[PDB]
């Protein structure tokens, strides 16, 4: 009965020790510089604070219209003041080699714009969701990327969230069986007094109501969970005509879709009901419930069968995977380096916009809108 | 300190004691006698077994077309062999004073016929859902009910399930705020080898597919959870064309509704995916999640707000309320003894059938169907 | 495609059909007749109500000291008024061939007496736990059982509860790995105003405090979850000195054990805190959490590993196994009919009593008590 | 029906916007510099990466024995290489005004040492748990802090974890009622091959087994949950004599405690069973279950009562509170600035060590160890 060699071989005095075991993502290099456009809610609450956890990304320069603020932010994240661009001279970034790409976090209407401008600035483009307010504008963004021979990546963080990935994997391993019915719901009360929620009420900047903003989650979700595209869609929308919030954009809208596989889906988004992010995938062996489904934190999934409910969630002491944000940032830096295609290409953001427009059309005409245009997902969902 | 009077006064020898505290519904009488029509799957697995927990009901007679089976069930439940009736001599129950009501648990297309025959036989009628296969038939049952001056109740067990009533209660107390979105799903894999599912695949006997069989739960649930009736419905249905199960009845169907209050809903029923009974009611203050929502056992409900999930389910040592089956059985009994209306009258059953026809009609035409026809829930939801 | 033979062959008119699929335990016979001794809280809330789901048992006679109460319960359960016995003429059951066994549900201190009298009366015996108030008395019951060549079973409902048996099963399949720590807690607020709790505060009638009443669950549970017996016990007990409830029996007691395999355990019982029934079994591969663990209803179990929580509980539409109450009742019946031993023989009851005395002794002396006395669970845990 | 002023007043063109709403901790100043000693597992996996989220803390200098490593780390976190101290010249830090305090994250045996040395270096001391390997050594650490007129803060992160705080609050608001039984368990398999787990096996560096390392959580927990100190304690320990891991330190140990309030507790820690962090507090109105109880992430709490389970956890889109780590770091920086006493003073770390030694004694002698020495918690628990 004797103690292990390693143990007994430890200096009962101050001594140097080896690299400890990594039970969570350790910082590596920082060879990718980002140009963050629009210092808004998402940019300052979830994106910037998510760089610290990156393994290959850094905030090289900011791009804000507000000076007082922009300077303050630059301090908190320690960015060279001489590198605080704006909407006027955003193009000058092409004169800095330390700017590998830009991350546009502006209202949907301004997405396409600064993307193309950025592409000519010889930088990679990471644009937020939804890609743009126009199908065509999405296409122009792509073309620009190809002309400038650069990478185009939309901000689909759920494509890099551990639980969402585990969700796709269990479904690919056929744990639910033959897929037949998906149900999604994404909701949160619209606050008109919130600076970030105002341009969302404006059909010009937003490009749509809840669907364009959060219903896109269920739409996108339904797509990568099923692992295929809708071939047909129907939809109905409605908003309280007395509510000033939805004069231009829609509050609630419900869409039904069919897939070549034969599977059906029905989901909805809302601006008048509180926090809801719930996905449901039904197969003939089991049903998957993701609730939370697409949150920033605390996502939880469960596979249910009579008498059983197997749940998954981030461990309580370890982090076998990085958070969606950092993972997303380093996903571009990583696609550039090893010269690989991104999982969230502009081609993907475009597909969502078409389908959304197809939906709005269905809601407008009250007829089904054929969406069998032959889109193909590059690199699987 | 010393022992209280209660304990100090307990004899140490064998002695009679008081009535004990009741922590569950105790039996009381067996005044109300039923005649069960149709010894099938629901009857033998749920209803018959349900008479034990009743406080006022008993099984007096059986009505089957399978003598071999009747004698067996009859002996299993201590029913008098003389009280076995077949479908042709069914009407003679009018001669038995000890038969107060019948419980029709026959295929949907046969409900009307026996309800009517039972009324002419001068008996009260409990009839399973769907009420019937035609709106008109629901009316003939109601008319016949009014002619015999007897009561007509449709078997909506969920109207007597502790958790459902609790979900209704917290909603009416405005714990969710203004209601805006309601989602429902009800699915279970159809197995044509099961004797009970065989007539369910026959349009002539079933009246319809998954909506008629289990979608009705999401429908009815949506109505008593909101406490209002829909003014219009839209819907789409699809069934694999090569699946022999759905030659005559629909497999999956999706339907969405709008209510006079402005709230919306979207639900689905399915015969090709595994067990699913789930309701969510989004308010602008909180969200109610019922999952399981309409199970025979283990219903569970959750009120969710960012950071919280207050769950409710049956206690583990006490039974505050009787089970839905026993309650439903005693509800008719009590309403007859105290001369009161039933919470689930034929009018209610008829309203579901009418709505179901509108949904099919809407699925069929691919157009909206106005259902704003002035149905008024007598006695509340 | 076309409809399968099954469906296409369903008559459209009233017709007898097959026996239905069974999704829950169906009644079969009522061969085994019991005589219930002691119409108290457990008898009237759980056991009597439990005879309905039995497949082989029935209530033939009642034994009470409160005639007014006996006639009422007798009428409630269709028992023959002639079959009511008081405590003095109890022995005459020997004259009734239709009485196969007795179910003693009297205060703990009176179990031995009636078990013995019942055996001399030539009947089988079901006796509640604690088996008795003295080790010696457990033996006299066993000896008397052997003399009448009749069976003796202690009422350990948990030995017939689907979830408990499931927890045992996953453990024996090594899903937790080598077991090392087991925690148990069983608590419920003692209310001396309740007639049933009155004798529980009398050392002479109860035999002990919370350990004898509900701690026994953690104890017994610990034993069948590990599948082995403890070799030594240590314990401490404390009760507010000014609380009239605990003048003679203990309120809270904590006890820890060591098993021949090396595993340890620490549990507690309590009469002054609210409802608690929780077991955790830590292995080096996973952890089992039973909560509720020993409830009358809604037991729930969870196997936990970093990032997962696989839960199990009764299904919502099917009843794979009969409830613990009905099962326990039929277990004795079956064992008599098929000439087999019972899973819960007096030896098992006696082992708990012996262990309980060791725990009290250990609490009293503040010293360890060796319990390595060679008890062997016949038939497995 | 017209759109809100704020909305309509947004430039459909690139425009500067105001500071967005903060739905999570925003970075403020960075006026507090930390000196991190020992670049081990905890230091590089949970502490350093937690500085980024601070509001007033920064990593000014490192103190490692290993040079190659230390330099690498310094890069990742961007620290001035010229500021990479070591165990030889750790004292020179007194020559740098930008070092406001040191954070000792060395083996327990080396805690007291570098603390006092640090205090004479005119810096504040943040020492990890357990405070030290000697009661006396704890006292010397305090004295040094008072002599150098500095602040002494132990690393009790659970004192700064949102859920743990919510736990204390609900208990203070009397939601559980009168507290009477606490149950804790802290376990994780010991990996001898893990560089960080080796000195823990050495009684000289560790100062104890699981209790000193993780059982301290349940001990500490029991204390701040109850909000009072134990007046008496008993304990038993045991380890498989064949396991090489526990030749010196103990694997498992179970302790029972009593409080002046009259409340009782029983908890345990383990090195041979997998991940377990579960606290249970029983009152006469409700029971609180914390599971996870003290994890790095995903903590969850539930208040249970018959039929109900109200759960709390971090929201899925917002962060109303900072993580325990950052919160802990900024807690010192904040106590220094506004000149306020820390909630985790050396006086607190000392109390735990005494109690632990008192426990080990109880486990050693097998007798109860009186702990009524009159400790008083400064600033509440
Ligand atoms: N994937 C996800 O989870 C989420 C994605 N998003 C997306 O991020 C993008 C930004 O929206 P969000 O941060 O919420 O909103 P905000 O209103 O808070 O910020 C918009 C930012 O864009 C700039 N901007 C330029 N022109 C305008 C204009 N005319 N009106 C308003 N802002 C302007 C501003 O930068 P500055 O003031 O500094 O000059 C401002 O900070 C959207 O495309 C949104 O869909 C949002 C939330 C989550
Ligand atoms: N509320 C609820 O939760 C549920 C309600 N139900 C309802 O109960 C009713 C019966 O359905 P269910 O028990 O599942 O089905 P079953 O097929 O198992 O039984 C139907 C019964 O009615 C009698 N019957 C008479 N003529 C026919 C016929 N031509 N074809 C089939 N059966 C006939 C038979 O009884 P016998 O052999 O003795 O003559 C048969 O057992 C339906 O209206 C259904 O909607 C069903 C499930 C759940
Ligand atoms: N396995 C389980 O889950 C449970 C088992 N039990 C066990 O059941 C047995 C009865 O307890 P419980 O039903 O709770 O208690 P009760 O006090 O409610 O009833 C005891 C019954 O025994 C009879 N009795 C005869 N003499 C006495 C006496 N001197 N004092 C009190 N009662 C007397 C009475 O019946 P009558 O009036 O008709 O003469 C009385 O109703 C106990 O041994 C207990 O441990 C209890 C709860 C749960
Ligand atoms: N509150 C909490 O949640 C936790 C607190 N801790 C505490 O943190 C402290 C550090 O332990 P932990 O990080 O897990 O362990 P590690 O073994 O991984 O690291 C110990 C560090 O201390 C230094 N050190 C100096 N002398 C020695 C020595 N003789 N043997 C080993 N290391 C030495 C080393 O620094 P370098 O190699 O760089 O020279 C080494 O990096 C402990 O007091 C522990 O209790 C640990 C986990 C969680």
């Amino acid at each position: 009965a004797t103690l292990p060699a390693g143990a007994s071989q430890v200096p009962t005095t101050p001594a140097g020790r080896p690299m400890p075991y990594a039970i969570r993502p350790m910082p590596e290099d920082r060879r990718f510089g980002y140009a963050i456009v629009g210092l808004g809610k998402y940019a300052l609450n979830q994106i910037l604070p998510g760089f610290a956890g990156c393994q290959h990304s850094r905030i090289e320069a900011l791009v804000s219209g507000n000076a007082e603020k922009a300077k303050i932010v630059a301090a908190e994240y320690g960015v060279d003041p001489r590198k605080i661009y704006d909407y006027s001279n955003f193009d000058k970034i092409a004169k800095d080699p330390k700017i590998d790409a830009v991350y546009i976090i502006l209202p949907n209407s301004l997405h396409a714009e600064f993307a193309i401008r950025a592409f000519k600035a010889g930088k990679h483009v990471m644009c937020e969701k939804p890609m743009a307010t126009s199908v065509a504008d999405c296409q122009r963004m792509i073309d620009a990327a190809k002309a400038a021979n650069k990478k185009l990546m939309i901000g689909y963080r759920c494509h890099y969230d551990p639980m969402n990935r585990a969700a796709v994997k269990l479904i690919r391993e056929n744990q639910l069986g033959k897929l037949g019915m998906v149900t999604t719901d994404n909701s949160d009360v619209m606050d008109q007094n919130d600076p970030a929620q105002q341009w969302r009420l404006r059909r010009e900047l937003a490009g749509g109501g809840s669907l364009m903003d959060i219903g896109i989650y269920g739409l996108n979700g339904t797509r990568y969970l099923l692992g295929e595209e809708p071939i047909e869609v129907r939809a109905y929308t409605y908003s309280d005509p007395n509510d000033e919030r939805f004069v231009e954009v829609e509050d609630r809208i419900i869409w039904q879709m069919r897939f070549r596989s034969g599977a059906l889906s029905h989901g909805a988004s809302s601006y008048s009901t509180t926090t809801t992010s719930r996905f449901s995938v039904q197969g003939d062996k089991a049903v998957l419930l993701m609730d939370p489904a697409t949150g920033y934190y605390q996502n939880l999934i469960s596979v249910q069968t009579p008498g059983h409910a197997n749940q998954s969630m981030m461990p309580q002491f370890i982090m076998p995977a990085n958070n969606q944000f950092s993972a997303q940032l380093d996903h571009l830096a990583e696609a550039v380096i090893n010269n690989k295609p991104v999982r969230s290409p502009g081609e993907e953001g475009m597909q969502d916009v078409r389908l959304i427009q197809a939906i709005y059309e269905a809601a407008r005409t009250g007829r089904p809108v054929n969406t069998d245009w032959g889109y193909v997902r590059q690199g699987g969902y």
